[PDB]
């Protein structure tokens, strides 16, 4: 799995330790071990949501499999509350796009994961 | 909806009130209110089109349905028009992937838009 | 087709030329003229893999067509190449997303390739 940060919030507002933090929970959340778990936060963009450029995110996560419906919904909510806790962004400021990805289209190690 | 564009146009060359009118203009022809648009503007990128670093742009709009061959038409007429007019950029030095989303893939507000 | 690279690697790490081989390679890849190629990299960024900052990257390869089994297996070995040989990554921190794009879905110039 991926999962991209995207966000105005500045550099210096992004804690110690938060990849880390994201790889464990996105571990556990999504059940692959952390060795396949990336992880990617870009901060200080120049974005606005709702037309406003209060502290905002755009994310995307890509896995293979383990992407639905009520698993989206957990996710979400994993993922919103760590960016509120750490990053004191207001859940409904966040986006986050969901991709299952076929394992035939996605390439590692000189392959595919096919 | 959610509207990113990533250009080698410098910072500086964005001129004020850029992100506003995105979002304007995106509801409108969308069909959804300015409350749900987010709009994310990545200058000064290291980037080539055709072999070419003259000014140039790479772009996704992810919309919940509304996306379609005339509909997708019609995009790509109102923001080339809009990096042209605003960036300087020729409209066939763009690229914009659009991406219908599934509802059970959007993330927002710690739920999900299913 | 639009080749995009995120990369904890440092811009000065990019040596001469790197946009040029990436286009010059995908079109040979492809079977697509050079005219056609956007390329896109990257540096700096804040991201892990594995949960190490080691080099890593993230990659995505968008093309109308010429995605699939086989042909991603050969894009992953030629990509991943690329980027052991000048970025000193190694094939086994690099993640690389194809997209297979419906030409409907694909704006430029003012229209769509449909």
């Amino acid at each position: 799995p991926m999962f991209i940060v995207n966000t105005n919030v500045p550099r210096a507002s992004v804690p110690d330790g938060f990849l880390s933090e994201l790889t464990q929970q996105l571990a556990q959340a999504t059940g692959k071990p952390p060795q396949y778990i990336a992880v990617h936060v870009v901060p200080d963009q120049f974005m606005a949501f709702g037309g406003s450029s209060e502290p905002c995110a755009l994310c995307s996560l890509h896995s293979i499999g383990k992407i639905g419906g009520a698993q989206n919904r957990s996710y979400s909510k994993l993922l919103c509350g760590l960016l509120a806790e750490r990053l004191r962004i207001s859940p409904d400021r966040v986006y986050i796009n969901y991709y299952d990805m076929n394992a035939a289209n996605v390439g590692w190690n000189n392959s595919t994961f096919a």
